[PDB]
Order: C-alpha cells, then structure tokens, then sequence
C-alpha cells in the first residue's frame, strides 16, 4: 500500500513511520514546507503509525535530535516517538479489510489529515489548534501539547487496569478533535476500509 506523506504546514517536519519494532518503509524522511514523500508499506501490516517530527537536528549518520516525536535519536525511525505526537495509526488487510484512525491518546504536535486516496471510505482529521489552546498542565516546554498519561502517569490517565473513564484532559482533546481518539476507551472513531487501500497523510491540511 502507498500512503503519500504531505507536508502542507509553513515549517519542516521529519515525517515518520514505524510498526514499533521496525521502519515502514525507510522510517523517516525530512519534509520542507510542500514537499511529498510517498512511501511502501507492506500489505498486512498490523499496528502501523505515521507521525510528524518538529524542530529536529541530524548529522551526516541520521543521528540527532527531535523537539516532538523523537525515535531514539534516529532520521530512520524504527520505534515509536516520544510524546507530544498526533498520530496516524493503521492495520492494514486485517480479515480483508483496512483500519485507519487519529489519536491524541500520545498528545499533539501537528495538526493533521488522514484519507484514502482509493474508492470506499471516508478521511479521518484532527485539525484544529489543539497547541495554541492547550491546558497550562499539559503545555509540553519542548512544543505541542501532551496527554494526561504522559504528564501525571495515574492509572485512570494511561488506561492501566483497562477500566478508566473520560477525564477533564481527554475532554479538551475530544472537543477540540471529536473525531480522533482522545484516551484508551474512547468511543471508537476508526474507519473501516476496503483491504489494500492506499492513503494520504497531510499535515497540516487547513490553513
């Protein structure tokens, strides 16, 4: 499946992608203002996600430092990033067909689009200025606005004994974003594609 990687916003991101224990595809790639960069992801592919990284350094290696979203140090990332990261998250041919979502459950840093560009399902955004309205307590100092999970680290905040409930935090997320995941036992917002889809991810899409 190919999921085109836009970057709309006025600022460069590294976008990346990952399974959790490897790349998608190359993992990650810097993103100037407009660019596009279009990538392969294997059919069956469980658990995938794609995110933008902000403020990021690397040397001549691809070793470095990311604001935002950070895999380890890595431009090629193989795990996840560290919070704040809005998320683009995907099974792919899973009993014949493609799960896709938006979650805020690991915070935001950039607003973002997620939609097929193939027939038979709808997109999926989380556009609004969550960063600019963030409460004071979430205000991640290195940019962008982290979850409750990462902040106060409760079980009733990160879902631990799987039996929370919507909290002040996850509501400002779910008001801001109705249609992205706002904490673990969210009411659902995934979307149901046919199997072997392909997609586009842009960040972000509005002005």
């Amino acid at each position: 499946a190919t999921f085109e990687i836009v970057n709309r916003c006025s600022y460069t991101v590294w976008a990346a992608a990952s399974k959790g224990d490897a790349a998608l595809d190359a993992g990650g790639r810097q993103l100037n203002s407009g660019e596009s960069w279009t990538i392969n992801v294997e059919p069956g592919t469980n658990g995938g996600k794609i995110w933008a990284r902000t403020d990021c350094y690397f040397d001549d290696s691809g070793s470095g430092i990311c604001k935002t979203g950070d895999c380890g140090g890595l431009l090629r990332c193989k795990r996840f990033g560290r919070p704040p990261t809005t998320l683009a998250e995907f099974s792919l041919n899973q009993y014949g067909k493609d799960y896709i979502d938006i979650s805020n459950i690991k915070g935001f840093n950039v607003p973002m689009d997620f939609s097929p560009t193939t027939r038979g399902c709808r997109g999926v955004r989380c556009a609004a200025d969550i960063v600019g309205q963030c409460p004071a307590k979430l205000k991640a100092p290195g940019g962008g606005c982290n979850d409750a999970c990462t902040v106060f680290q409760t079980s009733e905040y990160c879902c631990t004994t799987g039996k929370c409930g919507p909290t002040e935090y996850s509501r400002f997320f779910k008001r801001l974003c109705p249609d992205a995941f706002s904490y673990v036992l969210d009411k659902p917002t995934t979307v149901t594609c046919p199997g072997s889809s392909n997609y586009r991810v842009t960040f972000c899409p509005t002005a």
